[PDB]
């Protein structure tokens, strides 16, 4: 076909029942994720071609950046619980990978403060149990798919995006091909 198993995607030998429709994994330590977010804007271009009523879920992972990596999974949980993902993603990426100003939970917290989340509000979420289950959801979802690399996208727990098999000469073309693939898999 135009879209082949092993080409633009692969198929999970052990499919994950009851999965989020479209499920993305990233790490703030992950360089390609930095590219996927800062340059390609993949999440955004995919959502813009997804059908009506398909929900998009994005989770952080622990297996990069040691102790700071888990902190980032917790703070991403805060971002989700407070609905401030769009306000912290970029300063977290640039603080970890560009400026090197994030070295501790506290520095992670500063990013939320500068973005206008209140100190009390952040510390409260950070320590909250709503956030703990958010951390657990993130972990369980990754565990569910044997995840060992990011960035990674899954559609309906059966299909995994394969960017390596798409042409990267032209970025806008790469992105469209990625988004279109997700749409195709979505309808499968």
């Amino acid at each position: 076909a135009q879209y082949e198993d092993g080409k633009q995607y692969t198929t999970l030998e052990k499919p994950v029942a009851g999965a989020p429709q479209v499920l993305e994994f990233f790490s703030f330590f992950c360089p390609h994720c930095y590219q996927f977010e800062e340059v390609l804007h993949i999440s955004d271009n995919v959502k813009k071609k997804l059908p009506e009523g398909v929900k998009m879920t994005k989770y952080h992972v622990n297996f990069m950046g040691g102790d700071l990596g888990k902190d980032l999974t917790q703070a991403w949980a805060v971002a989700m619980a407070l609905g401030v993902e769009d306000k912290v993603t970029v300063p977290l990426f640039e603080g970890v990978q560009k400026t090197q100003t994030i070295r501790s939970a506290s520095d992670i917290r500063d990013v939320f403060i500068n973005a206008g989340i209140k100190g009390e509000e952040y510390d409260a979420a950070w320590n909250s149990f709503v956030v703990k289950s958010l951390v657990a959801q993130q972990e369980k979802a990754a565990a569910d798919v044997q995840l060992r690399g990011v960035p990674a996208m899954f559609v309906n727990g059966k299909y995994q995006l394969n960017p390596q098999g798409m042409d990267t000469s032209n970025m806008d073309v790469f992105v469209q091909q990625y988004a279109d693939t997700v749409k195709y898999l979505s309808e499968k």
